[PDB]
RNA sequence: UAACUUUGG
């Protein structure tokens, strides 16, 4: 009877029951939502500074998704029994939330914003990640911060050749696609996916499927905001078009005219030149003449640079390097570069390069993951490393940051679906990708190098995988779609996207979108051009390799697998374990019988393994 | 190296020999003492900067208590076999030392000071912590730093109805009270305790007991200082009384009436008016020399503000939030808020709020603590989290800092004495308390939330526990004692204290005191008012619950126990685990046989446990 | 993208094949070399900032040596299964590379430079560390940074009375000396070693041996640089001799007296009377423009500082603290200061002081080290701690930094060779050395205190070990060799070196050298003076102790050991530990079963151990 | 009818 919520218990969303509550908990945050999606509960908070730090210069947004093991009725596994540094899940999901909302803050807003999402209860069916996205969105636009429309989110699956909305953990066991999507009422904003070799049509279909489905939730949020959101924080942007045109009136040609040596990316040299030029004589202090903030001109400059380029590409047709929109950079794959490593590749495309090395392991090498939804054992590990020398800079080394965890994850999603099944190949695989040069999708370079490194390693990959990173320039009067984008091209795009798959379908599509009006018709085309690119890349790729090696490396351990009758396990293990010990001692192979009668035999020889297997079969057949 | 110590191998203190030595070791620190309390030996160092960092702002004191595992003839258990990040003990004891000395530095002093205490040898009887406090004190007032009088410290126990001074680890096994106290010769400064349901009389009796007992040691220190301390470091403020007087006239009346008022949130016009007004009339500008630095004048304002607020309270009797000295804020406890969690509560008191979740576990969930004195297994874990959203702010999230470890520990002390025995309740208990709003003791809110959440979880707590945080205004002509203080109020109080306990006695008393003059007779009253308060709050509390649930939640493992013949264990485990795991997989119950024949079966259904038990017995006959 | 390497697949070097490749990998670094020494492969990069950060102050060089577990076909064993924090090897090898190159950058250069060395493949024979250093050197002087290399490196072994170049890990098993050495064509720059009690003669011999054998690699690099290096980055030094004479005329008196001071530390004198004094005289302003930069005089000031101080020693063999070049500071060792700790010592020499504590443990206490080349179990642990109060400062506490890891390692190398064999003494040893005061080699103080602390602990050390830190002034005419250098004396030396050994030979020699000109005749003498010093110090040391205790501390533990058939290990562990834990529960002894069937049983009583042993034997016999 | 127990990064 104290406190005053205010709930939108409403919505049955995908036939699952979603509650949005505010005004009971954390009433001191700017906005705070306790969201429930039938039995899974998360708390999301938004707080924002009511003023700017002296010379900010960039928008300082922070998102913390965090899981508490009590949400699953467990105590942490660590030696400390307390949750600590974020897990892979926590890192990824934070990014998942960050990505769509970041570019939805009103132009020029650069006050501290922080979103904490804490998962409080996990029902073992509805993943708290999507719920987490929704609750964050809700909290934000309840806070009164200048944050444009609410967003919604959804996960799309593909079972029985049909789209399924927010598939439960169990339903996902059945699905040929894990697609997460976030966007507003107007624009779809973020896509992250893992796909079982499905068609562009299928995938893009699921993108629109989500975009419709999630509207229910966006409406629900807008409803709760109208009963309960705060007074908007007064901050309207600044018509910069005024001063911006009066900058074009000077450094228009002065920039255009010459980036653009190029090399030694300086480029930077002429660039800073132009910057400083407009800076003084543009407008500032004492006084005499003017006027117009000295710091705020910096941002107006980068916007103009950005602009200038785009138009250059829109109107014939050629990009900063001398190349076409459709042109992929020269490519060279090269396998077995580190002959004693289980598998190795060098993949180079233009000025992006990755050394990738496969390593084969046994059961003792697979990774324990203390998931909220119950602990699992991960046998495919991919680690992505982005050292500063790759871009010709110096910088702090040591322990992956978010970006590296993300890119790793992307490449991981790309490759996983092509891995052979346990039965066929009972090894754990760890790929490490070392980005040694970078100028536009090192992550794609990662997937391609991995495809090769695995083949070198002798992994019966069902089909090899390629990746390309794309951009899209969109003006009111027309649009360009860019293939294999440069570093300098990353920010010009209204939308950046990365596609990887096989010669028969997509396996991962990721999309980041900055502005509304990227119409399903444009997206169709974007993908089709990428189809052509990854196809070409694959072409160039498998002239290095083209199919998996017959065998694992001479340094790789040998694991082979065999099935025996369940009622026979007692005779092979023997009276505790008299027989099997003798087999393991004598043949010198590890023999794991577990329990369905699936025996996996390992050793350094092929012979030791066959010696063992022969022994067992004489007892069984 | 020929040496000149200077030793005070002195005092039977509490019947143990205490040695204070200087001049032999660490001669380059400003002060360095090798303290020994009959066989336990620590080295304490004090060093301080001889000048201030440019715009300091706050007094930068650091205390590092650290244990070296060789002190107990052990090698660290880590993978690294080197001692590393501080333990719980290490963090707590540093705070314990920090707390009393921090406010004893001369007003205005803001140079770096660091105290290192290193435990060198542990005799498995006399705890290094107390000795550590002593040693620190000694080193400081030997250093020449502007540190006022020495402090002493003591632990008081309570065995067989009598006060025990510095009880040894064995003595403490019999004691119904762990009370640690620190102070100067004039005042008690710091109290931290864990208490088995003892009366305010007995507790406070123990505080005076310590206060007198420690004088022997303060004496000892004073003595060593005169044989061996350094030249005092020349420093002195800065009298603010003067410039305060020129401002007490200017805005006095202003802020004064500018208070009652009321509502506008913290009175506004005359408030900020007075602020910038007094700023203007003074503070350089300069325009006129003299004076200010509107950092130094800003500080003098805070002091002035406080002074009138306090005066406001002494003369009727009404507080910032317009409540009586004795009035506790509205309170609402709420159980089972996350119904799948083993036990949950939301406790809300005014603008302080904690979500508390109990989680029940077994033996693999209890925490290893390798104390110097012997490694033990902790089965009651309390983790306190203080996210910045609680107070409307943004901040770095991740890895609990000292204050959170402290507060957790406080709440832990408060609850532990009411825990059921292993026999009655064979579970590991982990409470985590998430502070979602904060305006005055979140730690006390944590105790109350915990007491409820445990009851929700079905833990046969012997009695429920409540906590209140109090304050004290002290002027020459009178005093006010405040109940359930606001945040704002912790600043102006001359003494802050936190009391928690049951309907029948105290379970934790913590005190922090900034000034002398805090009479035994005043403390008696202070506690008695708190007695009334925590009683009130308990009243409010248990209208939400009042007694433990008879049973543990449907999601908590139920644990049942049965015996089997030792000569049969092999039949139950079966060939390679084949049987046992079949039973665990099918019945869904975990089965723990170990070894004398004790089988303990657990699961969330009683149906699974009984199914398992039936299965087991058919094999056992 | 098409490549243009440029490889120097050349050199048979010590009968291994060394390849240096550039132009295929990491073409965006300033310099990038993939080096292979027959089947071991590393990638080294060098990058340098083309401009200086605002008011830099110091030359900001960073070296990252890192190993990737795939280089040996293995997956990291962490709970994360990813390489993380650097390992000891990783930390030390970074230092190893850092040390020789740092003082080879052209005077006054203070732009960011970073060297990353990543081990990509390890052939289980040729260590990547030497290769690492070579590759670094190569990458650097391909980058076109102002770096006065190239440098080479080598490791020298001593098997069957002859120097062995770049011994393989198997060859090292037989060697009585692990000596790694780096230098330019003109000077040896860096020496780090662990030595089995070998003569100064033989050790110095190995130093020259390396210096000659490494020329091959230097030349190889110079060759690849001429086919492939970049355009040198224009940065000309600055004739500082110009200003520097003027300042001698001002503060050259003001400095001499302040040193003649002591100990302030402080030194308020130097503070003021250098400082703004010389700056008032010379230095940009507001008031006076023309000329010198307030920053760059700082550097010139330090160099004048050194110059005065040095000169004082050549003119009057008398040093800051009033002592002779050969004079070691007063020394006092003290054992059993922490009588319950297994062994303890206080070592004080002048104003450097270490508390050192030995601790005995069993097999559960030895440290797992998963080297690329094969995971092993380390049973001798030495941890060195250098807390800021030792020098009168305040500072972050916690997790040892590179320097502490290094100094620990140094002391470790110094003592290890005199450890008893496992047979005689089957314990884990952990030494912890707490540096409680410091004014010149705390590391050496560490080895001395350790020698004592282990003796106190009862460890049958074959011979005790001492160490001394030395310096060298080398001028246009003559040279001084300084014994037991002060902190202040570390900076001025053209060469710093630390020597430790027994009364019968050297155990560890470390050298860091700033300039050429150091004839083998100078080193011979330098070492011989140090011989006298460490001899002297040992003398003063075993006034405190003299020989190991007959027995281990009363607070134990004791270990007795027994052999059992391998096919019986199963019956002593029992079904799921059923037997062994019951044995450890009841007898109260730790039970350590190896593989050969070598069981070591340990506890605080002999009675507990015998109970355990009897129990196991009852299971074992007939 | 228990395969040889100890799993801190």
């Amino acid at each position: 009877g104290s406190m005053f919520d205010i709930k939108r218990k409403t919505i049955e969303w995908g036939g699952k029951t979603l509650v949005l509550e505010t005004g009971r908990i954390a009433r001191q945050a700017d906005g705070a939502v306790l969201a429930t999606m039938g039995e899974t509960v998360v708390l999301a908070t938004a707080v924002f500074a009511k003023s700017q730090k002296p010379g900010q210069d960039f928008f300082p947004l922070t998102v913390n998704y965090q899981e508490k093991t009590f949400a699953a009725g467990k105590i942490p596994g660590g030696f400390f029994k307390r949750e600590g540094r974020p897990s892979e899940k926590e890192t990824l999901v934070s990014r998942l939330i960050d990505r769509p909302i970041r570019p939805l803050f009103v132009k020029g807003f650069k006050n501290e914003v922080q979103v904490v999402v804490t998962v409080l209860q996990h029902d073992l069916e509805n993943d708290p990640d999507i719920l987490g996205m929704v609750a964050a969105s809700a909290a934000l636009c309840l806070s009164g911060a200048p944050f444009m429309g609410p967003i919604g989110a959804a996960r799309v699956g593909w079972v029985d050749g049909a789209y399924v909305l927010n598939p439960t953990l169990d339903e996902m066991k059945e699905s040929k696609m894990d697609l997460v999507v976030a966007g507003t009422a107007d624009a779809v904003m973020m896509v992250e996916s893992e796909i079982q070799e499905l068609s562009e049509e299928i995938v893009l279909g699921g993108v629109n499927f989500a975009h419709q489905q999630m509207q229910a939730v966006i409406d629900a949020i807008i409803d709760l905001a109208e009963h309960a959101a705060k007074e908007p924080f007064a901050f309207e942007p600044e018509d910069t078009d005024a001063i911006k045109a009066k900058m074009k009136d000077l450094v228009g040609a002065d920039i255009a005219a010459a980036y653009k040596i190029q090399k030694k990316q300086d480029r930077y040299e002429a660039v800073g030149a132009a910057k400083k030029k407009a800076i003084a004589a543009l407008g500032l202090s004492d006084e005499n003449p003017t006027g117009y903030d000295p710091l705020k001109l910096g941002a107006i400059f980068k916007e103009l640079e950005a602009d200038v380029v785009r138009r250059g590409i829109l109107d014939t047709g050629l990009r900063i390097d001398g190349r076409d929109v459709k042109t992929v950079r020269p490519i060279l794959g090269e396998v077995g570069i580190l002959p004693r490593t289980h598998g190795s590749a060098l993949f180079t495309r233009g000025e992006t390069q990755a050394i990738v090395v496969a390593t084969l392991g046994t059961g003792d090498d697979e990774q324990f993951i203390d998931a909220l939804e119950g602990t699992y054992k991960e046998s495919f590990l991919l680690h992505y490393n982005f050292p500063p020398y790759s871009v010709g800079e110096t910088g702090r080394m040591g322990s992956p940051g978010r970006r590296e965890i993300g890119h790793g994850k992307l490449a991981w999603r790309a490759l996983r679906p092509m891995l052979p099944t346990k039965e066929d190949f009972p090894y754990t695989i760890r790929l490490v990708s070392e980005i040694t040069e970078s100028n536009g999708s090192s992550s794609m370079a990662t997937v391609c190098g991995s495809s090769l490194a695995m083949m070198d390693a002798g992994v019966p990959l069902v089909r090899p995988v390629s990746g390309i990173a794309m951009g899209l320039i969109l003006e009111q009067d027309g649009f360009a779609v860019l293939s294999d984008i440069l570093g300098d091209e990353d920010h010009l795009g209204d939308m950046d996207f990365k596609v990887a798959g096989t010669s028969e379908g997509l396996t991962s599509l990721q999309m980041d979108i900055k502005i509304a009006g990227i119409t399903p018709a444009i997206m169709e085309q974007a993908l089709a051009q990428a189809k052509e690119g990854r196809a070409h890349i694959l072409g160039e790729m498998n002239k290095a390799m083209d199919a998996p090696r017959a065998d694992v490396g001479d340094f790789a351990p040998k694991i082979e697998t065999i099935n025996i009758p369940t009622d026979k396990i007692r005779e092979v293990i023997g009276s505790g374990g008299k027989v099997i010990r003798e087999i393991v001692a004598t043949t010198g192979a590890k023999v794991d019988i577990n329990d369905d009668g699936v025996v996996k035999v390992s050793a350094s020889d092929g012979a030791k393994i066959k010696a063992a297997i022969d022994w067992i079969k004489s007892i069984t057949d």
